[PDB]
């Protein structure tokens, strides 16, 4: 679902993540550890329990955008998120962090459901 | 309440804008025209009838972020927003657009309530 063209941009740009709290306030922030798990899934290392973790545990809603500012290209990924503290995703996030950052409090997992282009704005699911 | 360092980042980086629709779904998109108006206000040129505009019109809630791709630097600005199609901001937005982009459909105005230093600073004001 995530194409090699998309992967290239993902691996060259910063993940910008939007979530929402209970009262409907959007929250935005970069996730510099955001990376692909497979062709339909992102993971990131959750180290702080900031608002993003709270929002995901509340309602699971999320959007991730990557933009190539220079070439005016990008992608928006829409899906469901969860937080895990045990299991395969978490242990992988733990190993990835070793020698790199602190031991993760949790791992965030994003299940991609729809993909949109960020020049056009059109659904790029084919 | 705006640092010169903040102004530098804002001028050199792309605003990413988060809003929410009437059903509570988040939306994120870039707005290259997002720019500081004064120390408590951003504006951007709205050239579309897209989701960011729809969401601002619905509930006014917004957060914007400017982040350096290559360095651990950036700022988050949280506040409320409105869309205008007439008045002084809109006239200013039209003048700004010439030689930069198309004639705007509207102007978005963001009233800053809180500032966050993103990767190294927590709150900044």
């Amino acid at each position: 679902m995530i194409t090699q063209e998309m992967k290239d941009l993902i691996n060259n740009q910063l993940a910008m993540v939007a979530t929402v709290d209970a009262k409907g306030q959007p929250n935005i922030g970069p996730k510099r550890s955001m990376r692909l798990w497979d062709d339909k899934t992102f993971i990131y290392n959750e180290n702080t329990d900031g608002q993003t973790r709270i929002n995901i545990e509340d309602n699971g809603k999320i959007e991730i955008a990557f933009v190539d500012r220079e070439r005016l290209l990008g992608y928006r990924f829409v899906g469901t998120a969860e937080i895990q503290t045990e299991g395969a995703y978490y242990e992988a996030a733990k190993k990835w962090a070793q020698g790199r950052m602190g031991v993760p409090k949790a791992v965030g997992i994003i299940h991609v459901e729809r993909i949109f282009n960020l020049q056009s704005g059109a659904n790029a699911g084919k």
